[PDB]
């Protein structure tokens, strides 16, 4: 593929705590809700709920500072894994902890 | 309220789809396709575009089209008739790009 | 004139108070510095710039210190100085800020 | 780490300038005119493969995506110079 750019960035907080398992390979991976409140305003502010996934250390880190209501911003990718009886989702590469 | 920004370039999956609100609101669909570097290959994305933005998606893009989109990620999730929670992502492409 | 794209998104803390001026139309506007730290160079320094209601908020909630997100462009503003050589001037002219400690 | 992100999209205004390190690694640099919404003029580096296909591709007017990072850069004048770059993890442009 040639000319292809997907970039996202979203802050946010986790609107449970986040979810650790292992692959079979044995790569961490690291999953978690991110409401993210919308620039305008309807009517009352409403949000919306990205799904992300971490790997690594980087799901190491997630799991073991952020949890439910934790602010969390992230970089990285959208993803889809469509299936047939579609989901989109953030490949979340970097993740910063915006709290202590 | 919160950071929320994607970035995408990838080229059309099909025509994009035009409509007018009643009120005379140009909203314009289409899904990209991005290509990626076993694993999954490519994303599809679903974007969303509005007024003078849509009218350009409609007159200058078609199928396998080249464009770039930039805006936010957000969802309109809901329950179906079933009971069952669906999810839907899609990217308010805030700026749509092309060539010509 | 067809296919361009500009976007910056940054995290970072003012390295000093943000100035706040306004034009001769009476816009405000306000500038302000980030230090956006990296993953031997620790950290960036990154000059920003907001306009009206957006530069209100920066110079009521803002000061040295404080923890800032931005999304914008980038902008340029190069030009040639007393003595005859071009200096280069980037910035981020800032969309939106978002305030990470209200 | 704090987020950092740049995604542009824009035509070279030069050929790109291709120079390599002391240990071999190759470095391209260009300046991408970029349309306002009157243009601006962003400088930017890239590395190794990156700059070796950017060398080998692209060229005064073509068309570039960059997705990389805002930093700043030291580096003598062949006086210290101080200058401010997106630094490009990934460059793309169309099929030759």
């Amino acid at each position: 593929g040639s000319h292809m750019l997907n970039r996202v960035v979203l802050v946010g907080r986790l609107t449970k705590d986040p979810e650790l398992r292992y692959t079979p390979n044995g790569a961490a991976v690291a999953t978690f809700t991110l409401a993210v409140n919308r620039t305008f305003t309807n009517q009352e502010r409403e949000a919306d709920f990205i799904n992300c996934v971490t790997w690594r250390r980087q799901a190491e880190n997630v799991a073991n500072f952020l949890k439910k209501g934790s602010l969390a911003g992230v970089d990285g990718r959208l993803q889809t894994r469509n299936y047939e009886n579609f989901v989109t989702e953030v490949q979340a590469e970097s993740v910063q902890f915006l709290e202590p």
